[PDB]
């Protein structure tokens, strides 16, 4: 439904991550990782409010999520400073990119789904 | 070591997992479960010995996991009863099969890397 | 929400699962695994309507994922036959639980998410 | 090789061969100093890619190339590299090994520590 939905799960008490940090950028022409979003961790576990169609343009896109305070808050030392995902979108025109994130205080894991309307 | 490799890692701990049983069973003419070996997990996280090629035959099987004891022991009381990974085997010829399972207090997961002998 | 969902992923075309066989049964008395429900994974590769409130009892169940045929389908060899995830519920209240599937051909995820509604 | 970073697929059900590998650090400037490089092995593992003499406290990043692996064999992926972020030797020398499970569209990450 969306160009971009991001959204975390936790591993641990097997509920959506909650108060969890997002950051997305742009890589810019001259490879400088400009920013281009940013957000919090909904309850559900879900992020939006990042992007809307008409901004989202073909290029390199990175999402970071922070996981390294996450655990803090809840009294665990993580591994992870943070999670990254780096892809690239509507290479060949509009598609619509899901991605996920199991995280655990040691690991985590990322997919993706494309529409391809 | 063995035809059949399985290995267990623990997420939360960042550690393979210890004191995991492991059950290994195969399919018999009549569509029966039956023993074919078994054993603990050790310090390492890894499974070996469990099979010979001479007792390795072009059959279904099946490699139980369990876990439950694994994390009441630790305090933790987890989702999954156990873990189980079902697939044929040497159908097509002598190869070799070593299956990697990542565990966690609520989601596990499977994966099998196959190399030619 | 129903009080079981169980939905599959495919990971190499970045899209749901089509057409992949859902069987769900559980645990009798006599150690028997009776069916409980059935279905086909939808085009959005979600599966819902398998049980109500009053029919998911407190016991231990198993969702059953036909994979072997799904890969057969599209030019695949398939290495598991089928995906099974076997759990307890209702320990205390019926806590939605949700089921989640990510499919590739050699290797598959499991994850579960536990609520209190 | 006090990092190791062992990779395998999830469609061929092998080990990635032919990936590149390379490790960074976390200037106090906030640059990424380039650490180390190679190219994966055909049992997608690496090893002797850092040293206990090179390898110091701090925060470190390893950059798995995979978006032209899938070009190689003839799959349009998805994702461009995969990072892992983290920080090294807080307390004490250890082993770390950084696992990770490829496919298109696809991968995963866990995190294993030793503490000798
Ligand atoms: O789909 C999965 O099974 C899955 C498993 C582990 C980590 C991430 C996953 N992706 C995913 C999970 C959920 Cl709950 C989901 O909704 C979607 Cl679209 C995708």
């Amino acid at each position: 439904k969306c160009p971009l939905m991001v959204k975390v799960l936790d591993a641990v008490r097997g509920s959506p991550a909650i108060n969890v940090a997002v950051h997305v950028f742009r890589k810019a022409a001259d490879d400088t990782w400009e920013p281009f979003a940013s957000g919090k961790t909904s309850e559900s576990g879900e992020l939006h409010g990042l992007t809307t169609e008409e901004e989202f343009v073909e290029g390199i896109y990175k999402v970071e999520i922070d996981t390294k305070s996450y655990w803090k808050a809840l009294g665990i030392s993580p591994f992870h400073e943070h999670a990254e995902v780096v892809f690239t979108a509507n290479d060949s025109g509009p598609r619509r990119y899901t991605i996920a994130a199991l995280l655990s205080p040691y690991s985590y894991s990322t997919t993706a789904v494309v529409t391809n309307p």
